[PDB]
């Protein structure tokens, strides 16, 4: 019964570097469209699948930016945050013993959503030497004939890695050969740096039929507290997820759907996303310099707004290194072990905080690294 | 495993609408705009904002006599509808039974199937003004029964359980060591001699009770998706664990507007105005339905009325099929709310007075015309 699956799941001056959301505020003009919606009286229930005009704007964005062709009436569904998608998506198909492969270090909702859907998560390590990009040769070590799905997250949280098109082509070969469904969490697609490119696995030939691509407004617009996300997937999966929603949150907030549908079509939205991306890029270069500078070897992340320094050479546990940085440096970083077994030996730092707080946090980490001769 | 249980599930004047026709009171809309300007745009606690939980805790104390701790026993949800799946998922085990009074709201049985149990319908009867009767509950309990869901004022019937009904069902609940889920979203829309009481306020009941309520029906906020439950700590702790892998948290600036609205005089004023208008409409449709030849119990709460249709010789489904194309009015077959709903139709009077009168004339013209009386 679900209560059974739920008990198998667990878990003054101080700079928090543990944040997993934009420090920016929602762009003013998106605030303004939600005020207009309230005044227009968009107060009542909407369809379980989302407002058709939001789904249509989302079909346009997916085709033009991601190369995905999805039908608005049938294949895309609006959600209360992209987070709902893991449990509801996996529940449209996962049966009782089935395994889902999760590349690790991974976002924290993946494995519990698998356990709640009734399956068994199987962690597949990614490695520092590979700049944490998934390798299909690790996938092979873990396939069984109970494997039904793979979850991919690019750009990745906690790592900041982004899969290249060739990476995705190989993954696409493995998935088709093993007849898996891929769930692709793309919420960080627009925060990509240097010469990285965001490719969607559902745009490759023959792949839409087998992937659930999840995305949302939370990170690319700074709308985490607005609870609006979406999936584009085959209609037999969408059908099952809206039936689930009927008995869960019924439908998204309908005036926020209006604000967001207009926002996708507004030039100033995209302009604000580049503002934010240029500023996250500036902060990234600082924490990458400074962390390598103080002795913690760190891969330059190509996407999202997280960086993942190697702390294992200080001789500590990622949990003990988190304690020591909080007690003595008063900076909060999250243990890499919280992102799966392959995260032990690292710590997640979010640079979604003001440049200046990051500078100061970096000096404070330095001093107790030197002071406590951990180097 | 949840996939198998999903598999087990599921010129007209529409009278089938289950939501307020009113728009949200303007002052609540402005509190929302203000939260937006104040930047209340980021993630909040999974259990919901503490300001909102403290506000809900004084409302529950004052209006309902339920004492609950804002820190551990109140949780904000994305509509009250989340409470049934998530609340049942805190304790229900495989194949345990949940008693469901019928005619009932459509979420309850699918919510117990998704959670892993089996719904057992318990009939309510028009002779009893559709108030759940304990003798009927005695016939259906088993050693597999773990919970009971009650809904007062009730959708689809409009029935509201008496303080003595509650006292007797409370008895039954303790005797059978069940937990009760109490759906109280229509609490402010009660009429005539009716009074709303909360089963968690009685004698030792808080510990055995999940009470769900929200802002959708009382403040005309159905599209805002804000509801709440007050329940013991161990139920709340498991429901916010579930929310972390579900919708994460309600929308922050909506929560602030709801908090400021519980405290505003104009909110409670808005509610008497909507209650006064629904009562006017209710008198109209109860009168018109009986005199038109359809024996109808005068509902005492919510905004729904449930006329007897079976003496026309039609089934609930055939009668609404007839009314949709002959009268152009949409009513919903009683059989959609359980099998004790057969022979009846739910009409909602959450539409304008004028359209209700019109709708009533259209139904009366086709009743007399196909000699259905
Ligand atoms: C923030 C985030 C999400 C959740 O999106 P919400 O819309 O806020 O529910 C999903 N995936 C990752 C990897 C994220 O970091
Ligand atoms: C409308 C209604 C609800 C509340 O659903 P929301 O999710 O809050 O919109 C719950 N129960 C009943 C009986 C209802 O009629």
């Amino acid at each position: 019964a679900l209560s059974d699956r739920l008990e198998l799941v667990s878990a003054k001056d101080v700079i928090s570097l543990g944040i997993g959301e934009p420090d920016f505020d929602t762009p003013q003009h998106i605030k303004e469209y939600a005020k207009e919606a309230l005044d227009k009286g968009l107060t009542h229930y909407g369809p379980n699948i989302g407002l058709l005009e939001l789904r249509e704007a989302i079909a346009e964005k997916l085709k033009k930016q991601n190369g995905i062709e999805a039908d608005p009436k049938t294949e895309i569904m609006v959600l209360l945050g992209a987070n709902q998608a893991f449990l509801m998506g996996l529940s449209a198909f996962l049966k009782d013993g089935e395994e889902v492969l999760i590349p690790t270090p991974a976002f924290v909702s993946y494995a519990p959503a698998v356990i709640l859907a009734g399956g068994k998560p199987v962690e597949v390590p990614t490695y520092e030497e590979d700049e944490f990009r998934l390798n299909v040769d690790e996938l092979k070590k873990y396939v069984t004939d109970k494997t039904r799905a793979l979850i991919i997250n690019s750009p990745c949280n906690p790592t900041g890695a982004v899969l290249t098109k060739k990476d995705l082509e190989e993954i696409a070969d493995f998935v088709v050969e093993h007849d898996l469904i891929v769930i692709s969490d793309e919420v960080y697609e627009h925060f990509i740096y240097d010469d990285a490119r965001h490719y969607s696995i559902a745009s490759l030939d023959g792949m839409f039929e087998r992937t659930i691509t999840v995305n949302g407004f939370s990170k690319t617009f700074a709308m985490t507290g607005w609870r609006l996300g979406f999936v584009a997937a085959p209609s037999w999966i969408i059908e099952r997820m809206v039936k689930f929603q009927m008995y869960n949150a019924t439908c998204p907030v309908t005036f926020i759907q209006y604000a967001a549908a207009k926002a996708l079509k507004d030039e100033r939205s995209w302009k604000a996303v580049e503002e934010m991306r240029k500023e996250y890029d500036r902060r990234r270069k600082l924490v990458w310099k400074r962390l390598n500078e103080m002795g913690l070897p760190t891969v330059k992340p190509k996407g999202a707004f997280y960086i993942f320094p190697r702390i294992r050479d200080t001789g500590l546990t990622s949990k003990k290194f988190s304690e020591l940085m909080l007690k003595e440096a008063r900076v909060a970083v999250v243990p890499g072990s919280a992102f799966g077994k392959a995260g032990e030996g690292y710590v997640r730092i979010s640079y979604a905080t003001a440049y200046e707080k990051l500078e100061e946090a970096m000096e404070r980490m330095e001093r107790v690294l030197k002071e406590r001769k951990l180097v």
